[PDB]
């Protein structure tokens, strides 16, 4: 009869966690497809809204991680006005699309504590953003990252285009303490607010060690 699907739109600049949220979401719900802008060649014919709209077709998904950084507001803006048009080219009257945005770089997060956090994170890890992955130019990782932050717009719900979320997940951003690492409490932030907003997401919590060792497989992960 009615069927509600659902596009994970992330707010976010590079080395937020991002991607290894996304993949390890995917390694738990393996059924939730995770596009992800970086790997789309940028001669391909379908592009990132043209791969969630055909993933919408499929009767098994229910889900899109949109994998793209999204930090200026004409990119979510770019969202909602392609989907919204190309919808009816591939989804039935009875399919209803929600944009749920998972806001990864919190209001109250300074932006020297942002650089400090993310670029540290890229250099002592790694980053698989195209134009930064062989960091044989650390100039040249500091200045793709600060583009990013130069563009960056907090989410305003309040104003075109952010008024076009249905929900928005508030995710942490913090400096790896101890064991503790954020990109882990904020799949769990993620989890617990499907499974008690989203019940038809995530009908049953998994397991805390299934979680865990998918997160292990998204922090190891090198494409
Ligand atoms: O919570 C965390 N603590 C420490 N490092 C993390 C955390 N989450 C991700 N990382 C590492 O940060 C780097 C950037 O990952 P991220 O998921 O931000 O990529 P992205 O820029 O493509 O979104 C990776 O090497 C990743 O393993």
């Amino acid at each position: 009869s009615t069927t509600t699907k659902y596009i994970f739109v992330p707010i976010a600049t590079i080395g937020c966690g991002k991607t290894t949220v996304f993949n390890t979401l995917n390694n738990l719900f393996p059924q939730w497809t995770h596009i992800q802008n970086n790997n789309i060649s940028k001669k391909a014919k379908l592009k990132i809204c043209d791969l969630t709209l055909l993933a919408l077709e499929d009767d098994d998904q229910s889900v899109v991680l949109f994998d793209r950084n999204n930090s200026a507001s004409r990119e979510r803006r770019q969202i909602f006005t392609t989907i919204d048009q190309k919808r009816d080219e591939h989804l039935d009257d009875t399919v209803d699309l929600k944009y749920i945005a998972i806001n990864f770089i919190p209001e109250d997060l300074s932006e020297e504590e942002l650089w400090d956090i993310t670029y540290n994170r890229v250099i002592q890890r790694g980053d698989n953003h195209q134009s930064i992955k062989s960091q044989l130019d650390e100039n040249l990782v500091e200045s793709v990252m600060k583009g990013f932050i130069q563009r960056y717009q907090p989410i305003n719900t309040s104003r075109s285009p952010d008024d076009q979320f249905d929900h928005v997940i508030h995710l942490k951003l913090s400096k790896d303490e101890n064991s503790l690492k954020s990109s882990l409490e904020n799949v769990r932030i993620i989890i617990d607010d499907l499974v008690q907003n989203f019940p038809d997401l995530i009908k049953e919590k998994p397991a805390d060690e299934l979680i865990n060792e998918c997160f292990q497989k998204a922090l190891d992960y090198k494409p």
